[PDB]
């Protein structure tokens, strides 16, 4: 279960709009999302990353985000 991060999307908001914390849940996404403890700043648009301990079917949210090619 990943979704792409964009403007105000990062870690920091998904995890608080699918778990609802920060404390304890950013170390778990740390180690299934490698390398992106790097980044600090805001993540760029389109950036892929799982939610680990995350059940099927999506997320209480509003969007219509589709888009298949990109190339």
């Amino acid at each position: 279960m990943k979704t792409f991060a964009l403007q105000g999307d990062t870690l920091d908001a998904i995890c608080v709009r699918y778990y609802g914390r920060t404390e304890g849940v950013v170390e778990t996404v740390l180690a299934a999302n490698p390398g992106l403890a790097e980044l600090g700043a805001v993540l760029p648009h389109g950036t892929a990353v799982e939610l680990p301990d995350v059940q099927t079917a999506p997320v209480a949210e509003t969007v219509n985000l589709w888009e298949v090619e990109h190339h």
